[PDB]
């Protein structure tokens, strides 16, 4: 789905120094009620990736459970050590751009599903609806929204050697106004993706014209140093772009 969904290319780059054993990749869903993956992977891994996402599934009802304010607070919320490493994991990115930890679930979820399986299949690619983990040897695009124009695609380059990377949009589908240039939508760069998830978020809430997309490219400058790799925001006709963004079409 758009946006951010892996898109096919022959690389420039690819720092797999061998390939042999593995450039058969495949590709299939991960479906666990309403988490929804699409996965590349070097290996068939649906049965075990659906497993590990039931119990991080879990985990999360649990820890809902328990902290009644946790699923719907729009502010950081503090959680203890003993707490689950999903949750851990979202308090924390959350708490980096001030928001509450369920702007981080489908990022938090992407990474951790990723991590988990990248022993066995060192070239991986999850998407959760607007959110995607990869690890890579080789040049990668990630497509963010078509050009109804031009009628192909624009997407974010991530160079080989870069990865594990998260990309993390604002929004899951399109949109119905998404395009380029039509419709609000922040997409941003970062290794941890609770971070990336949350920030895409925080930004998403700051773009309501366009004006605030130099607010956005702005702030975003001010996260580098907490782990902000790049962002792009699109609003009211107005295309910023920050930091380690390059687009490919
Ligand atoms: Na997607
Ligand atoms: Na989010």
């Amino acid at each position: 789905s758009l946006p951010m969904q892996h898109v096919h290319t022959s690389p420039v780059r690819d720092y797999r120094n061998r390939c042999a054993r593995r450039e058969g990749e495949t590709v299939f869903q991960v479906v666990v009620e309403e988490t929804d993956l699409r996965v590349t992977a070097l290996a068939e891994l649906a049965t075990p990736m659906a497993a590990y996402v039931g119990e991080l599934r879990a985990q999360l009802k649990v820890w809902m459970e328990f902290q009644p304010a946790f699923r719907h607070s729009l502010v950081p919320v503090e959680v203890p050590e003993g707490a689950p490493e999903v949750v851990r994991r979202m308090a924390h990115g959350a708490r980096l751009v001030g928001v509450g930890p369920f702007a981080a679930v489908a990022g938090t979820i992407a990474q951790m599903v990723a991590e988990r399986f990248v022993d066995v299949s060192p070239e991986l690619i999850v998407e959760n609806g607007g959110d995607l983990y990869l690890y890579s040897e080789r040049d990668r695009v990630v497509g963010i929204l078509p050009d109804p124009a031009s009628g192909d695609m624009v997407g974010i380059l991530v160079r080989a050697g870069t990865a594990p990377v998260s990309l993390c949009g604002s929004s899951a589908r399109i949109g119905h106004s998404l395009s380029l240039g039509d419709g609000d939508l922040a997409v941003v760069r970062a290794r941890d993706a609770s971070l990336a998830d949350a920030a895409a978020t925080a930004f998403g809430n700051m773009l309501r014209r366009a004006d605030d997309v130099a607010a956005v490219t702005e702030r975003a400058a001010q996260l580098a140093s907490i782990g902000i790799e790049g962002v792009y925001a699109q609003c009211g006709g107005r295309i910023g772009i920050w930091g380690d963004m390059e687009l490919a079409v």
